[PDB]
């Protein structure tokens, strides 16, 4: 039933697909010494600097003794080879409920009462993350990596492990619908603050239904917009006015003047 092996044998690849990108591909795994399924990604290795390269080598055991609520469980990495293309294989707990970005295409429009539950639950995780030591941060936080345990159940974070290839002093191909930064990612100089950015457009499409700076065409247009303080036409549509003013203070220009996460989860809306 399988088409690979972890090395010590932990656990196996199958065929049988679930997510696709331009290098990352998701099929089903099993652990052998738990007997549960988990995901088995690869991620082509040519592709991957050096410096980037034993990045992984040390982050990978870091991400291992994480356990929290909110938070896809990482269990192991490696490098891999298949025929002849150099891979590097993440396994981590398998989320089959999809995330949120499904959940919002699905469902249109998202409820108060369960946007302030898992809007809560990202900030825990988060607040996790940060008060780790040495804190870390996520980078690359939207919601197509807050992944579901169940159409009811509790929000995970994932995409940890994927996290530190973000490559924002990069440039890439203008294709397909381009993705918003932080002002301060295009610079390499960031910290916590750049995740609470994350959160309130995170915020911002569970409660209007719609991936913010959708009027851009390219992410040169959305940089723009973003460096001089120019808010997406999105963010006018938010009929809660609580809601909006804890946006409105997690997408500010300044790092600085942002809130911070003991802030979001000592405020009124979040009890
Ligand atoms: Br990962």
């Amino acid at each position: 039933k399988a088409v690979g092996m972890s090395n010590d044998g932990r656990f196996l690849k199958f065929d049988i697909e679930i997510g696709r990108g331009s290098f990352k591909t998701v099929y089903k795994g099993l652990d052998t010494e738990t007997t549960v399924e988990v995901a088995w990604c690869e991620l082509q290795d040519r592709k991957l600097t050096k410096s980037e390269r034993q990045r992984f080598k040390e982050e990978a055991e870091m991400l291992k003794g994480l356990q929290h609520p909110n938070i896809v469980r990482f269990y192991d990495s490696w490098e891999s080879t298949v025929k002849g293309k150099k891979c590097i294989v993440l396994v981590t707990e398998l989320m089959t409920s999809g995330t949120l970005k499904t959940y919002l295409k699905r469902f249109k429009v998202m409820k108060i009462k369960v946007l302030r539950s898992w809007c809560r639950q990202i900030l825990k995780g988060l607040q996790f993350l940060h008060t780790r030591t040495p804190p870390i941060i996520h980078r690359d936080l939207k919601c197509d990596n807050i992944f579901i345990t169940g159409p009811t159940g509790s929000v995970k974070i994932g995409d940890l492990g994927l996290a530190t290839l973000k490559r924002a002093s990069f440039a890439k191909a203008v294709i397909g619908t381009p993705e918003f930064m932080a002002p301060e990612m295009y610079e390499e100089k960031y910290d916590e603050s750049v995740d609470v950015y994350a959160f309130g457009m995170c915020m911002l499409e569970m409660a209007t239904s719609e991936y913010p700076y959708s009027e851009c065409q390219n992410a040169a247009q959305i940089y723009r917009r973003v460096t001089s303080g120019v808010k997406p036409a999105s963010f006018d549509k938010v009929a809660i006015p609580e809601v909006k003013e804890i946006i409105e203070g997690c997408i500010r220009q300044n790092k600085d003047e942002r809130y911070s996460i003991k802030d979001l989860l000592n405020h009124a809306f979040f009890q």
